[PDB]
């Protein structure tokens, strides 16, 4: 039922300036892209998106309202795609129920792109890509935030000439790599070819395309089961000292719930960490957990979330350890063992 619906974890992935952040500041409305240093991601980001924002993002290819919303929202992950970083995108990987492969419609598959495909391969993930960079296209005249077929039908024969020919560029480039692919709107399996939605970070064009493609992944690709929550599943992301909270943890909140004043166990460098939950802490919606701003204190998060824990003793927390919680009727040391064997 609706009080127990899970917001999916879907993951950005791709090749170096590709357009993974530019996509998500142009949904969110920001402006982190422009604050990094070297224009690159160099950590794992998470931004929560609520349903009613989805809703609205993709009102122009809704117009009548006869898409279904069921989930309540979406947790969306981003990564860096400089080759240095492949921890970070396995880590992100192996977190996600769906994904997002970014391509730039003018370079094609690069070897980020390939990396990440493997990473996709390996578990199964349902994805869609993001052919971005439409924009490039010589001559394209833009709508801002329009759908891909409306903005589509407007431009002049050179530029549909141009793109249909990468796009069969891309499309043999998939091919040889393992994948079927078809320009999303030509999709006649979604369940077993990948969507190809061209876009454009600068412009806007087909991320409302983008947008209710992921949700159909939710709902139409990923197991049904992940649409509702279960037993609490959590990963810190993070260990990180905070001007007038002192050592946080960043965590994804991947399945269950956390509450204010919870009691935790999670690996640290000399054993098991005990200690609890003195601040329960998220960004504003919409907002990146990877920068800092006002937080907002919850007295409970469901999942899946990016969150900040303030509590004492977490100095020596692990990052990449999972996390667990003390209920009314647990044994604890039998959860430090599990912790501790999947750490390694
Ligand atoms: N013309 C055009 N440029 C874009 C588009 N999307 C991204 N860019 C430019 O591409 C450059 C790289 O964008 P990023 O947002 O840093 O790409 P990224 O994939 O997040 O990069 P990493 O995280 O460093 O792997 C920036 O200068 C962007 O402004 C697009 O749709 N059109
Ligand atoms: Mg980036
Ligand atoms: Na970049």
């Amino acid at each position: 039922n609706k009080d127990n619906l899970r917001s999916p974890i879907c993951c950005i992935l791709g090749h170096v300036d590709t357009g993974k952040t530019k996509l998500l500041d142009k949904i969110r409305q920001t402006n982190v892209q422009e604050g990094e240093a070297g224009g690159i991601t160099q950590q794992i980001g998470a931004t929560y998106f609520p349903v009613e924002a989805i809703k609205q993002k993709t009102a122009v290819v809704n117009k009548d309202g006869k898409f279904e919303f069921k989930v309540p929202g979406l947790l969306i992950i981003d990564t860096p795609g400089h080759e240095s970083f492949s921890n970070l995108r396995s880590r992100g990987s192996s977190l996600c129920n769906i994904a997002i492969l970014v391509v730039d419609i003018m370079h094609g598959l690069e070897p980020q792109t390939i990396e990440s495909l493997r990473l996709l391969r390996e578990r199964k993930t349902p994805f869609v890509v993001a052919l971005n960079k439409i924009d490039r296209l010589y001559g394209w005249k833009k709508i801002e935030n329009n759908g891909f077929r409306e903005s589509f039908a407007l431009q002049n024969k050179a530029v549909q000439n141009e793109f249909r020919n990468r796009l069969d560029q891309v499309k043999l480039q998939f091919a040889e790599q393992g994948f079927n692919s078809e320009l999303f709107y030509e999709n006649k399996n979604f369940a077993r070819y990948v969507s190809l939605v061209p876009t454009s970070a600068h412009t806007g064009e087909g991320i409302p395309d983008m947008l209710k493609l992921i949700v159909q992944l939710c709902q139409e690709r990923m197991a049904s089961s992940l649409m509702y929550l279960s037993e609490l599943q959590a990963t810190v992301l993070e260990v990180k000292a905070i001007e007038g909270f002192g050592v946080t943890i960043d965590v994804i909140l991947s399945n269950g719930i956390l509450r204010e004043g919870d009691r935790i166990v999670l690996c640290g460098l000399e054993g098991p960490i005990k200690t609890n939950i003195r601040a329960l802490l998220t960004p504003a919606p919409m907002r990146e957990l990877r920068i800092k701003g006002q937080y907002i204190h919850h007295k409970e998060v469901k999942a899946a979330q990016g969150v900040k824990i303030s509590a004492p003793g977490l100095e020596g927390a692990i990052a990449g350890s999972r996390l667990l919680v003390v209920g009314p009727d647990d044994d604890e040391e039998e959860l430090e063992e599990e912790v501790e064997s999947d750490l390694q």
